[PDB]
């Protein structure tokens, strides 16, 4: 399956694309504001993410540091990045069908469209200011909106136990991006799209 990752934003982004323990394609890549980056992701990649990283430095061997969304020091990214991170996310080819959501549940950097290319479903975005909007005790001082758990390390928070309910800050969240899962337990905003669907993520895709 290809995604298309676009910058629309007027600031450069290095994108990240991981399954947790393993990069998807390369991994990650400068982006400058209006460059398009398309990778090709395995069928059947279960648990895989893309999200933009701001404000990195790399070194000739790609080794360097983010101040959002670092995946360990490296330009090609193995690993989930360090929040605060939008997160586009997806599972393909599960059972027949694709899921693909937006997750504010490690907090937000960067506004985000998530959309298919081909047919049969509709995309989800998280585009409105979070971070200029952040809850004082959730700005992240290194950039971006910290979600809660990152901030407070509470069961509540971070729903350990498995029992947990919306709180003050993941309604901020869903108030902002109603599409977006704000907590573990959200309603779910996940899209069903057809298995093998193609796909384009768009960072900053409104003025």
């Amino acid at each position: 399956a290809t995604f298309e990752i676009v910058n629309r934003c007027s600031y450069t982004v290095w994108a990240a694309a991981s399954k947790g323990d393993a990069a998807l394609d390369a991994g990650g890549r400068q982006l400058n504001s209006g460059e398009s980056w398309t990778i090709n992701v395995e069928p059947g990649t279960n648990g895989g993410k893309i999200w933009a990283r701001t404000d990195c430095y790399f070194d000739d061997s790609g080794s360097g540091i983010c101040k959002t969304g670092d995946c360990g020091g490296l330009l090609r990214c193995k690993r989930f990045g360090r929040p605060p991170t939008t997160l586009a996310e997806f599972s393909l080819n599960q059972y027949g069908k694709d899921y693909i959501d937006i997750s504010n549940i490690k907090g937000f950097n960067v506004p985000m469209d998530f959309s298919p290319t081909t047919r049969g479903c509709r995309g989800v975005r998280c585009a409105a200011d979070i971070v200029g909007q952040c809850p004082a005790k959730l700005k992240a001082p290194g950039g971006g909106c910290n979600d809660a758990c990152t901030v407070f390390q509470t069961s509540e928070y971070c729903c350990t136990t498995g029992k947990c309910g919306p709180t003050e800050y993941s309604r901020f969240f869903k108030r902002l991006c109603p599409d977006a899962f704000s907590y573990v337990l959200d309603k779910p905003t996940t899209v069903t799209c057809p298995g093998s669907s193609n796909y384009r993520v768009t960072f900053c895709p409104t003025a």
